[PDB]
């Protein structure tokens, strides 16, 4: 069954039938660092060369208007760049001038004007294409979107008791000995609705809260915490009974997100809960234990849930009883 | 007719009379950055060949001082640098010694002081110089403000009843498989004003409620979406009727923002709304559709709208009648 | 009269008495880039002079041990690096191999193990310092502080009417074509203050409201903008007669801060208003005109005020008259 | 007594029993940037000298299969590389060529195809290792979590009276002459709990207010300040006697965070106050004087407190006294 977010992150949805492509064009560089590297190695190489080659070509052409080519030998004939008389000779000058590493069994002489003025807009365009590349590279590698690979979600989500209210409940833990630098969460339920008046809404996102009003959604994570929802007269689980809920069809997204610690950059991690699972009655694991003056996690129960009892019952139902056996 | 902000971002206002341009002095990095392209490489060129030019003067001074040109040819003077005649003879050393290029045809002796100690001032300035400008470049050629290429936003929003209440909505949506981290958007109103007292606004702003009590205008943006404003009794719109609308001249500013993914950087994107663009009684066309475990979107019916029965009264006038009606 | 914020920023406060500064050691990088500019130059000629100095002094070491000197002229002796007989010809192919420049005067040979493992330890050590200074210049080069050269404020605040309310006003603009992407603005008043049980806070610091509750802080800098506070029952201003304003020692500050466009960075601009910038019943003038398709901004009048009429009474005095004759 | 948080930062958590360490090698460059200092320069050596084996081989290897060691003698041959004879000068071409020095005493022809295919390839692998290893030193130099040795917190904290209100306090203050830039604070309660249905959470986290409402909380910090929580209805402390303190077994943590000036990201800190850290009936000390037109701080005092005169009540007996005489 279709999710339209699957269990780590990837969305399906398929952007088609576009008209108005040269917008891709306009920003260049994220469509770049957007590509995979099997392309972006052949991009490398293909404007490398482009570049030497044109060079290349052009000093051939002075040596070759000037005249040095019918006096290949004349000692008397002091000419531009010594050493230089074919086509494949003149390639690797520019290779050896470009890259700046100037062996120098072919170099330049002083008699030979245009050469200069050629010398300096080759080094200069050279350092602006160098920097492009290495600042693509440098960029495509240290990226925050791979930190998400340990930010480890839970699966299926509970609904049980405290002390006299219904929630809704799930687990989240990291891997690493880091620090998420000011980290936060939400959540938002997708699910077709149709209006009063003849509307109809595929993806309707509605928003629920985990503890926006009192601040206590910026959470401090060091330890696998455990976030959990009320249904009060506002949570779209106002009436849900037990037996009317695997009839639904409706899905849950999670977000998390923070910035990195070493860098300065920000990370978003998603997950999704659909329809099964969702369990009626159930509770986690603890998993924290003392030892000697450390605390140990034990990430062996961390998915573990167990049974316990449970009403069953909607909320409404709950309350309404409540009050009317709490007033009789 | 003027409009203070056109379709696409760009602001009809011209910043004139200023008394104090030191301080575009001040911060010249910025004012770098600014300027168009044709300017940036002429001005990179320039730097280039001041630079190099000035320590090729005071090599040659060095080598006349010395006594260097009355030897061109005395075997028993181990002089300063080698093979060094003329003016365009040493402009060319400082090329090759500033840009680590070094062919060898020329080189540094070793009975020459107060050589090695301009060798080390060129070094480091050459470094310096160098880092400054292929900073620059890359600043600018990496910035943020292009993605908002890629963010379309609709034309003409709509007015229409939502189960019992008048409400105001537009369209918004991406074009690229990659993420918004953390996006949100809001609204304001422009439209000028007179107090009681005398005084007159010219442009007074106003801001309008889009979701920001209940924070669900933190978007999560995939798919198309649909922003909505109610008319409640604190909406500037609060009694507004159909034949009153076309002969009021008030303008919506749409403000929406995130984070680029790749980067980290920040990027904003604006539109307008003046008159024109508001119609009565109307609604958007739905765009997804599911295949085979795709959803998929059509940007052909992304701007498209039809029209539908709504009452022509203002939002005032409705709720008073409704609880005049309910209670009679 | 001392004021605790200068008129641009600078505050008057010295930092006197610390007893551990092994810390300020301990991130040298901050140092670093907190330093004037005639000490960072300083700083990087020895640090580089210093790095060739060593590896120079170990080539020669390398060259004395294994009995090059003693052989300077026997043909049948391949030593290692050619053409090295001296200190101070020693000296220079450190600088010669560690810049990368390599003009091949002085070349190593193939016979002399343990060079090679030289060359390698300094080739890394020579690229990871390079890395740090240069990064350590960019990133003095390009800082976001600099910005706030452009954010004018304005000189003394107002108070006057609006409507039946008090309120008190001040002006804010900016002066480049550029844009604050995410501004925000708050304000503080400063003024000592003694508990009902003794204590004596020497400089309190009390929060006073500009729009934070409605969202109304987030604004859109385009044109000059006059931000207003309103006095009711909580603005530490409750009842302050004209006549007993000139009589109070207090200070007002005022922040606002956003991020850089071409960058990402957040920058951050103060000012300060402190008894004798506190007009009662004035008003600013206006600055915009409208001009064959543009708005015309006139920085002329920016600072300008002129007067009008207004009570003088407190605002607790206007509302207890106001409610005493409109009851009675 | 274990303590969950160090006085300084460090937590007491150990991550024991993960099962999936691939995750470690799907983001390798946050590994790299996590490591140590005298593990990073060896992966750095290894990492060079591997590159540059690796194609002083194939270096060799095309020298052997073409015939050019047959031939080492030989004029009428013009062969690949010249003066490369053996394994170790073929080594040091490689080397010569990578890192762009460029001696010269080795230089290639122009009669060997498949030179310059192998040039190419060589330059573009050197450029991107290159600027990995670069960028990583880079980013493991200069981030921000280091700035966080200057930002003192202050030893026990006080618990007193505020014009008839119990009052929790305690003090921050910094050392530099820079500014942080959006700072924020927040503290949290770290206490186990046991629900009434029997569930039993070990370290359960509330979250206490320090001014989040009034947005008192982005402070502006230049001389110490004094951070305090009144305790009303709704503070964890709502009944604590004084001599029920010492037998309770709690903790509070405290966070402050803001971005660094000189560039922009985003530093964070923490302490912690166990039980025999909260002193009931004292007060801290003052530490501002005003000189010449200059305010001095003196950090001598900061840490010091002194003792008055409180009642020793719970809040809530202190209340309902107050409210039945005040109506008796
Ligand atoms: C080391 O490069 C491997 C390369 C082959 O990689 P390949 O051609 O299969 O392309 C990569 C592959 O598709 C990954 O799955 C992508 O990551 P993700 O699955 O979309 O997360 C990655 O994109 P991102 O990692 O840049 O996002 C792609 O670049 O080697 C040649
Ligand atoms: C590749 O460079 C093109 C250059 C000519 O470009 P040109 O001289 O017309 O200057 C650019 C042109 O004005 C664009 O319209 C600007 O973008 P936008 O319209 O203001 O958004 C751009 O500024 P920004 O792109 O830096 O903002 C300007 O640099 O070629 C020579
Ligand atoms: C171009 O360099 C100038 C340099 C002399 O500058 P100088 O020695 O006087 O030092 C600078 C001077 O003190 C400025 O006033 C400072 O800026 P600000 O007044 O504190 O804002 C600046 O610090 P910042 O600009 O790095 O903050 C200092 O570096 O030339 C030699
Ligand atoms: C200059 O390098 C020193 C190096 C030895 O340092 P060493 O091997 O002991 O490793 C460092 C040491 O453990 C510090 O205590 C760490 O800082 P902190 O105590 O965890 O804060 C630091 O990590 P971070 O500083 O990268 O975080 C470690 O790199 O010299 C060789
Ligand atoms: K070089
Ligand atoms: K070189
Ligand atoms: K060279
Ligand atoms: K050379
Ligand atoms: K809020
Ligand atoms: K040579
Ligand atoms: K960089
Ligand atoms: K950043
Ligand atoms: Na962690
Ligand atoms: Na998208
Ligand atoms: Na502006
Ligand atoms: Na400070």
């Amino acid at each position: 069954i279709q999710r339209y977010v699957r269990k780590d992150g990837k969305c399906n949805v398929h952007h088609g039938n576009v008209r108005e492509t040269y917008r891709y064009l306009t920003d260049i560089f994220t469509t770049l660092v957007d590509l995979k590297w099997r392309f972006n190695l052949l991009i490398f190489v293909m404007v490398y060369t482009v570049t030497w080659l044109f060079f290349g070509m052009i000093w051939w052409l002075i040596a070759y208007i000037r005249g040095d080519m019918d006096h290949i030998e004349d000692p008397s004939w002091t000419p531009c760049v010594t050493n230089l008389n074919g086509f494949v000779s003149a390639f690797l000058f520019s290779i050896e001038t470009e890259t700046t590493i100037g062996y120098g069994y072919r170099v330049i002489t002083d008699k030979c004007p245009e050469g200069i003025i050629l010398l300096l807009i080759q080094s200069v365009l050279g350092s602006i294409v160098n920097a492009f590349m290495v600042g693509c590279m440098f960029v495509k590698i240290s990226q925050p979107k791979k930190r998400a690979e340990t930010l480890v979600f839970s699966t299926h989500a509970v609904i049980s008791m405290r002390d006299g209210k219904l929630c809704l409940m799930f687990r989240v833990g990291d891997l690493r000995n880091s620090h998420i630098v000011e980290a936060s969460i939400r959540a938002k339920l997708i699910k077709s609705k149709q209006t009063s008046e003849g509307e109809f809404i595929p993806l309707n996102q509605t928003d629920i809260n985990v503890g926006y009003y009192t601040g206590d959604d910026r959470l401090f994570l060091v330890s696998p915490l455990i976030i959990s929802h009320e249904i009060n007269q506002q949570s779209p689980f106002w009436e849900i009974s037990k037996a009317q809920l695997p009839k639904e069809e409706l899905e849950i997204v999670v977000i998390l997100e923070g910035m990195v610690e070493a860098t300065g950059m920000t990370c978003q991690a998603r997950s999704s809960y659909i329809t099964s699972e969702i369990l009626w009655g159930y509770r986690f694991t603890p998993v924290l234990t003392l030892e000697d003056g450390f605390y140990e996690v034990d990430y062996n129960s961390f998915h573990e849930t167990y049974e316990t009892s449970t009403p069953s019952l909607s909320a409404k139902e709950l309350a309404e009883l409540a009050n009317r056996a709490e007033s009789n």
